[PDB]
């Protein structure tokens, strides 16, 4: 039986602004690195840098929406999304769901989000409003 | 600051087979699902699926080393890859470079992995078989 999310791994093309991103920007703990490749936490999450010379730094319009959101709260949100936007980091969505999320692009084009909410609190919003073809279990 | 992954997010191109995927072959609690999506949960993990007609069914020679590695206790974890093999699922990488795992892939090609330890396990492992250059903060 599966437990969780035990780590999420992120190839890079450049393993320094990689770090710097995830470390130094987005606040993560640095744990350890190695010629081609660091851990780091943010939270219970297990976070791998893995320096991969097939990794294309890629436009968002040419990959797909798999992405992966970090948790933040509503009161930290904004100053949070601030700080992305004073780097310059690109946004590649709009927010249009329930809680607040801000969509942006690591380095190598990586889809990210900060987002505020829980599953149980996106489940209790589509209970009252469900999207087209809608079944719960 | 940011606190742990808020949720994973996978495109898909067949919503059905991959979330028959998710729930049926891998286990995984299905919450709801409606003609574009569906919301899954791993233990803490909130995991969505999204149809998306951009979503490519990816050989893994031809994808980076990005991947999501699932928890699964030392005592379930053999007799699950096995069940996966058994099952056809398709691999994409055999040498253990960072402890017990098994390496699968989704019916869209997204590369996972079957994971026993958690991080700090991994670093006392790897102080006693580092990666080349590795440093230890
Ligand atoms: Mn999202
Ligand atoms: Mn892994």
């Amino acid at each position: 039986m599966l437990s969780g999310l035990n780590h999420l791994t992120l190839a890079v093309s450049q393993l320094a602004p990689s770090v710097a991103f995830y470390q130094q920007l987005l606040g993560m703990t640095l744990h350890a690195r190695w010629d081609s490749g660091a851990y780091l936490s943010c939270g219970d999450l297990w976070l791998c840098l893995s320096l991969d010379p097939q990794r294309r730094v890629t436009p968002p319009e040419e990959s797909d929406y798999t992405h992966y959101a970090f948790s933040i709260s509503e009161a930290d949100f904004a100053s949070f999304a601030a700080r992305l936007e004073a780097a310059g980091v690109a946004v590649w969505k709009l927010n249009r769901s329930e809680g607040a999320s801000h969509y942006f692009l690591d380095p190598d084009g990586h889809k990210l989000e900060l987002h505020v909410g829980s599953l149980a609190q996106r489940l209790a919003a589509c209970r009252e409003q469900p999207y087209k073809g809608m079944v719960f279990f």
